[PDB]
């Protein structure tokens, strides 16, 4: 039976109540899409100290959910015939000399299968003069297409390279090409002076903290957004037909296309999918630092496989003071946006995201 807001309210309240409680979270913003209808919930505060609560306009740092944007942005550019996954990395950054790079294409970067590019850029690399040196001296652990090693410095470099052709900086392309078309008027990279009053404080050992500047920050973990906006983003990704821009639409279709298989999990652009129906255990345990962050053997699906409605699309993200999670089942038109201003364990988030959902399918 078609759940009623109050039965929906029951599940969500039932689940999140105790989470915040035991994970010691200050404020939370969660959204459920139940039969493609948005239902919003918000608990606690955005600012402990200045006693301001979690609003449906409150801005949360998305950490690595930022990557979904990067991947769709790259997909739009692909559709426009501006870039090609197969394109040599050199093509976009000729200055970047050194034979370690010759067989490394845009797919490698996008999908973290270049040869073990690190999870983060040595923050002693705080300028672009230094980002090239870094990449100039990098030493691959494995030949391309061998292992899969989640990394900011990988996809981060894709984002930055993928907008080269267009002549816009990343922030500008992002805005113009994805954010404006979708009407994400509350989704920022550089939060205006005007919006600072809606920008939550992330908590870390009781300290209020905002994500610091960082080479490739924007492209891998620097997008700020609100649960209203996150829900529209999920809605658009969960079904692209609604998208009027031809290129942005295809782009979304591209980022949810399957490029590699890493045992039961498939890799798109930013987005990671699983065949549905899915084993709670697979995704609750595959989300663990120990699997998620490990170098694993990947099976090249090339030509890529096409976005199928019976998949479990999703993406996790963290930042000092922030924990974020997004999941959606295209086929069932269900989704969930969980935004918290305190970083907590991944599989916690993911198991919570499952309890609810499970209850609504
Ligand atoms: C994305 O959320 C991403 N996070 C990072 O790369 C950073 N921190 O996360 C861990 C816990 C791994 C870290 O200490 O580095 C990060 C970037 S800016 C900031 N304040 N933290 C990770 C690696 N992927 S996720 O989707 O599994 O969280």
């Amino acid at each position: 039976a078609a759940k009623t807001e109050q039965q929906i309210a029951d599940i969500v309240n039932r689940t999140i109540t105790p989470l915040m409680q035991e994970q010691a979270i200050p404020g939370m913003a969660v959204a459920i899409i139940y039969q493609g209808k948005p239902y919003y919930f918000t608990w606690g505060k955005a600012d402990i100290a200045n006693n301001r609560p979690v609003t449906q306009q409150t801005l949360f740092e998305l950490g690595s959910v930022s990557k979904t944007f990067n991947g769709v942005l790259g997909g739009d550019a692909i559709a426009r015939g501006e870039i090609k996954l197969s394109d040599p990395v050199t093509q976009y950054w000729p200055e970047l000399t050194g034979k370690q790079w010759q067989g490394i294409s845009l797919l490698h970067l996008a999908t973290y299968t270049a040869g073990g590019l690190p999870l983060q850029v040595p923050d002693d690399v705080t300028d672009k003069a230094a980002l090239l040196r870094f990449y100039q001296n990098w030493q691959p652990q494995w030949a391309p297409g061998a292992k899969r090693l989640y990394a900011n410095s990988s996809i981060g470099l894709f984002g930055a390279l993928a907008v080269k052709p267009s002549g816009m900086s990343y922030e500008e392309a992002m805005s113009k090409r994805v954010l404006h078309p979708l009407k994400l008027a509350h989704t920022w990279i550089t939060v205006p002076q005007s919006e600072q009053k809606d920008y939550a404080w992330g908590y870390r050992e009781g300290k209020p903290v905002h994500v610091s500047p960082g080479q490739l920050d924007a492209e891998a973990y620097g997008v700020k957004s609100s649960v209203i906006d996150m829900t529209r983003w999920v809605q658009a990704n969960m079904d692209a037909s609604q998208v009027q821009e031809k290129t942005l639409q295809q782009g979304i279709e591209l980022a949810q296309s399957r490029y590699w298989r890493i045992g039961d999990m498939y890799q798109g652009l930013g987005w990671e999918m699983l065949n549905w129906p899915v084993k709670a255990d697979s995704i609750i345990s595959g989300s663990d630092s120990k699997v998620a962050l490990a170098a694993l053997p990947a099976v090249e699906v090339n030509p890529p496989a096409p976005a199928v409605k019976a998949s479990w699309v999703h993406k996790t993200g963290s930042t000092g003071g922030f924990g974020s999670y997004v999941a959606f089942v295209p086929e069932k038109n269900l989704g969930i946006v969980m935004l918290a201003n305190k970083s907590y364990p991944n599989p916690v988030r993911v198991e919570a995201a499952w309890r609810i959902l499970e209850k609504l399918q």
